[PDB]
């Protein structure tokens, strides 16, 4: 068998994929989606994940300096982009530039992850501190614990807007886009993939991730190949 921790805007491609590989293949694929601190956390505790895809560089340098993969044994795998949706029915177009007041243009309350730890909600606070929004939007939040938490908060309308990636946005016919953010405003939303536990059969599932099969799968979902 072979554990997957990945990031949970990773849910959907990566369980097509467990269900590919299981198929093509004796192994049995076990998966945990969450915040990426959470599952590196979680490893550095000493949770038996065999490979981790992060959703930034930072979770995946945080276990690359304690020891727990080595610089050889990650790629950077993904892209994204970051967007603000709405509930669907409560449609808006919010232009992501400095030029934009937050405070007449949010009205309510904003959801996304935590901006000190979860991937989305750090993408999301450069993006606010690089339009000048950061002191204007801050008291709007509410924070959860992974990107997926935010989007179903959005969809069951406990929030006017929130900011979760392109591929949330399209996963979810319960939520539309508001507004995408230019990619000047944050560093660019990169996936990397690490094999965490170097045997065989992690081995052969690091490299599948990044098979012709595997980039189909991705581009399906909204992501982009690195
Ligand atoms: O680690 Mo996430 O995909 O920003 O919740």
């Amino acid at each position: 068998s072979v554990t997957v921790y990945a990031a949970a805007s990773l849910t959907n491609a990566i369980n097509d994929l467990e269900k590919i590989y299981e198929k093509q293949n004796k192994v049995e694929v076990k998966t945990s989606y969450a915040g990426s601190s959470t599952l590196a956390k979680q490893i550095e505790a000493g949770a038996p994940a065999d490979i981790f895809i992060s959703a930034d560089t930072q979770w995946m340098d945080y276990l690359q300096n304690k020891k727990l993969v080595a610089a050889n044994d990650r790629i950077n795998l993904l892209g994204n982009r970051l967007v603000l949706i709405t509930p669907k029915g409560q449609s808006l177009n919010i232009k992501l530039d400095k030029a934009t007041d937050p405070n007449k243009v949010f009205t309510g309350k904003i959801c996304t992850g935590d901006t000190k730890s979860v991937p989305v909600g750090k993408y999301a606070k450069q993006a606010f501190t690089n339009l000048g929004w950061w002191n204007r939007i801050e008291p709007k939040l509410v924070e959860t614990e992974d990107v997926r938490v935010a989007l179903n908060f959005v969809a069951r309308g406990e929030c006017q807007v929130g900011i979760v990636y392109a591929t949330d946005a399209a996963i979810s016919k319960d939520v539309k886009v508001a507004g995408i953010f230019p990619e000047n405003t944050h560093s660019p939303i990169i996936y990397p993939l690490g094999l965490i536990k170097k045997n065989s059969n992690s081995a052969k599932f690091y490299q599948f991730l990044q098979s012709n099969q595997a980039k189909a799968v991705f581009k399906k979902y909204g992501f982009s190949m690195l």
